[PDB]
């Protein structure tokens, strides 16, 4: 076309926008205008003369600048978009003598959301009813921002409310039946929105609590009378960390010749036909006490 | 209005026309255009710059001039109208920085007729069937010229044929039962047409022929024997003029003591009891012979 401009542009709230316009005609140029039309009425915006400088109209006076001082780039950046810039703007080029041609660009206003991740309120213990683990918030976005979680470990869901301003807020609530096998999993809501030159992401690790989980190693196949220096450790994974890890013998009695370094159980005396009892360590955290036992047998070969 | 121009103007074929346009705005002016639009396409006509002179477009190049060298009278005379100037022309004023406003004027083409009066072909004798006395011709007028006769002495009538060119010719035939009492009457067709700043008229006198019309004066009440020096003139009005005006006595006989000076009849001898006859002069023209007589009586008192 005689005047080439890109149409259907989109400008971001509060930020600026470059309204490119170029006029490569072997014709000699005498005036250069920009006009936003309110309906059938043409409010002028910017004007460039080769003799009588520039002109910027009220109320655009502060918020428009000419990117090029040449008679050829009608290119202008509109400083600081508001809502009311949503319309059709035409670039009027006056030549001598063809008259004037015009090209239009329709700019739609577009406002960013502001995102937030918020820890769901109830704590996530093991094997309990569905719980809300996290809420992702895309605030006052126009158009409605969009949302998506990457965990495939539970269920998305969202309620979205919209405004007079012709923007909206959606809130995605991520929920799961919590299991300890999901300890420290990365939950992450991505939010995709037109005005996001690169979509924005917010991340989480799951903190699932659970009851203690205990397992004593130490007893290999057979323990023979007089075997010297063998142990039992009360290995246990729990969250929160536990506090109590008492090392009781189920047969109420408890012989000497034992000690409980760390939570290992030492038999610092060589083995006797004593000791022949079912040993049980009992580990306790915020969520309660759990225990495991190893049936200890002392034997002797021919 | 911002730009004041007169609308719905009418331009006369072959002649010129002034397209007035004036732009009294306290705004400073930067370009001045005239554009005839063919449908939705704007062929520029004239352009005025305060720096880079004038411009006249093809093919208007010869036929347009700027009536005012000022930046304020877009007034132009379009030299030599043809048919194809029948349309809407707009005057474009470019200011700095309002942009541009425009006012339109719709010029309809209008061609003069050319008028003629032509003597109807058959001659007008007296008391004959209606005859066509004159034909008035309004030729190739656009729109159809109009016609009217002023004589109230017969009947108008007209046949009007129209053309491709979107002009027409009407021919009014004026007809009457001709009577001699209408000799030398002014018949006149007026032709009224939009393009005639003062309507045009063509005039005629009627030339009605007639048979001769005769009347002898001379005989007063009584003529007495011996009365000295009395005459009879053969007064007669006819058209065409007559040629023969013989002065015969109906009683075949014709005494001496008479003479026919001019067409008076002298009795140069004092009256006798002769002369006592019915005297008749016979007048003859193109249309034939007519006559009148006076019964002459000579008497004598006691
Ligand atoms: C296990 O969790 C189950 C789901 O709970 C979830 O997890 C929690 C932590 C949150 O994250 C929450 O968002 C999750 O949904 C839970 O099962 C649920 O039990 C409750 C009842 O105790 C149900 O709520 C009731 O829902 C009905 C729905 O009625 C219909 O219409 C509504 C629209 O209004 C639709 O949305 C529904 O699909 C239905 O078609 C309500 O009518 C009802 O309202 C009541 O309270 C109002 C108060 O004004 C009264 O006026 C009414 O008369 C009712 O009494 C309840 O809100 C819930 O729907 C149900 N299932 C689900 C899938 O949510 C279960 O309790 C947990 N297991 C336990 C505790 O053992
Ligand atoms: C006295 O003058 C009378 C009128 O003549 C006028 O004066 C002359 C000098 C011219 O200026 C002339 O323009 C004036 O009109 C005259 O009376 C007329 O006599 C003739 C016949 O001798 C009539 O002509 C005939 O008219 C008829 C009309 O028929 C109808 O249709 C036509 C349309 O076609 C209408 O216009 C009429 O109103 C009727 O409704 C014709 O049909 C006819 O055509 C004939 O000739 C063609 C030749 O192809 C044949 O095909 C047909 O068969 C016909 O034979 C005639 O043309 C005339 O109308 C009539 N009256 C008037 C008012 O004109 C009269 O003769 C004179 N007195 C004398 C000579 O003693
Ligand atoms: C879209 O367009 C907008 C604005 O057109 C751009 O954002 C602009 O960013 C500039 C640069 O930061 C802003 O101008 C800055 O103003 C600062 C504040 O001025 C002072 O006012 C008085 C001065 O006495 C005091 O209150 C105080 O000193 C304030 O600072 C200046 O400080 C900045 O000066 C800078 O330049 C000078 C010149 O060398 C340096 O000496 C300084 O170190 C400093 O770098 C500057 O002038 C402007 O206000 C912003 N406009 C806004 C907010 O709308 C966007 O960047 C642009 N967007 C894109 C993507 O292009
Ligand atoms: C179209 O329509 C919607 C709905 O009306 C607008 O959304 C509102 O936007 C404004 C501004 O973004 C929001 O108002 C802000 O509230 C903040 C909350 O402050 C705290 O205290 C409140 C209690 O009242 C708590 O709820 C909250 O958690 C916070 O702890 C204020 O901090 C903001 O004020 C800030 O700016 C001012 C001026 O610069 C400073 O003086 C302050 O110090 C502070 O920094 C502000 O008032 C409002 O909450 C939004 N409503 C929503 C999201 O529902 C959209 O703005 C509008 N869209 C467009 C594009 O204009
Ligand atoms: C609408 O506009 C039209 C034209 O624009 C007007 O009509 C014009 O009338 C002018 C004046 O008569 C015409 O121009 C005249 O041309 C004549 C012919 O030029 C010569 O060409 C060569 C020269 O060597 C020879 O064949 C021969 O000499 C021809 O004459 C000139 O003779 C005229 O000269 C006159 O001015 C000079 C200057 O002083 C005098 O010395 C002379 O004595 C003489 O007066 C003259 O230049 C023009 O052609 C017409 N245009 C046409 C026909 O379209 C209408 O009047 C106007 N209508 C209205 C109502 O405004
Ligand atoms: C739209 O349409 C109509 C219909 O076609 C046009 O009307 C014609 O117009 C032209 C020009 O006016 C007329 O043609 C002229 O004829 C004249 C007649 O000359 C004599 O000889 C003829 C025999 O052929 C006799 O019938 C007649 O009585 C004359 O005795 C010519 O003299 C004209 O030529 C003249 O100009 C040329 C060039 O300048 C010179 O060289 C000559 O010497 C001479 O001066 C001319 O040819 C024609 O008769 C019209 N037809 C009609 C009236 O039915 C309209 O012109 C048109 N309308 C418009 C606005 O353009
Ligand atoms: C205002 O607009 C003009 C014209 O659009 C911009 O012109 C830049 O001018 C330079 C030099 O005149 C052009 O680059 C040339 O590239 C050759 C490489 O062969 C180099 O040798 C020259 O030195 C020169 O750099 C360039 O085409 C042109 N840029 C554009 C986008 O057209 C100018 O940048 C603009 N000014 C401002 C302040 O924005
Ligand atoms: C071109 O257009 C101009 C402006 O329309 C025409 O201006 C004529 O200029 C004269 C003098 O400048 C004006 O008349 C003034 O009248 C007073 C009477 O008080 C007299 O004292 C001055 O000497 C002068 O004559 C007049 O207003 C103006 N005419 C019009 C129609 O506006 C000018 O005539 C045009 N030029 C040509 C060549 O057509
Ligand atoms: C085992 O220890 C107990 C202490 O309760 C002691 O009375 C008993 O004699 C011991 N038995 C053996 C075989 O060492
Ligand atoms: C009248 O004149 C005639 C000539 O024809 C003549 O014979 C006669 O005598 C005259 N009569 C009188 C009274 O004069």
């Amino acid at each position: 076309g005689p005047i080439i401009v890109e149409p259907h542009v989109t400008a971001v709230w509060g930020k600026n926008v470059s309204l490119k316009c170029l006029i490569e005609v072997n014709e000699t140029i005498t005036q250069i205008s920009w006009e936003k039309i309110h309906g059938k009425s043409s409010q002028t915006v910017a004007v460039h003369h080769p003799q009588y400088g520039f002109s910027v109209q009220g109320e655009y006076q502060g918020r428009v600048l000419f990117k090029n001082y040449s008679l050829n780039d009608a290119t202008i950046t509109l400083h600081n978009i508001g809502f009311s810039d949503s319309g059709k703007y035409i670039c009027k080029a006056v030549t001598f003598p063809l008259g004037n041609a015009q090209s239009s660009t329709t700019v739609t206003v577009l406002v960013e959301p502001t995102v937030s991740l918020i820890k769901g309120p109830d704590s996530l213990i093991d094997g309990g009813n569905e719980t809300v683990a996290a809420i992702c918030i895309a605030a006052t976005g126009k158009p409605v921002a969009h949302i998506d979680w990457e965990g495939d470990l539970g269920e998305m869901e969202s309620t979205t409310t919209s405004f007079p301003n012709e923007t909206a807020t959606i809130i995605s609530q991520y929920k799961l039946f919590p299991t300890r096998f999901a300890r420290g999993r990365r939950i992450t809501c991505v939010v995709k929105h037109p005005a996001l030159e690169k979509d924005i992401r917010y991340s989480f690790i799951l903190d699932i609590q659970y009851a203690p989980e205990v397992s004593v190693t130490g007893y290999d196949g057979n323990w023979f009378v007089g075997r010297k220096g063998v142990n039992l450790k009360c290995n246990a994974d729990a969250n929160p960390p536990p506090f109590k890890s008492v090392w009781s013998r189920l047969d109420g009695q408890w012989p000497d010749g034992l000690l409980a370094s760390d939570n290992t159980l030492h038999f610092v005396h060589p083995l006797t036909f004593n000791y022949s009892g079912v040993y049980i360590c009992k580990v306790t955290n915020s969520l309660g006490q759990r225990s495991d036992q190893k049936v200890i047998y002392i034997s002797d070969p021919p």
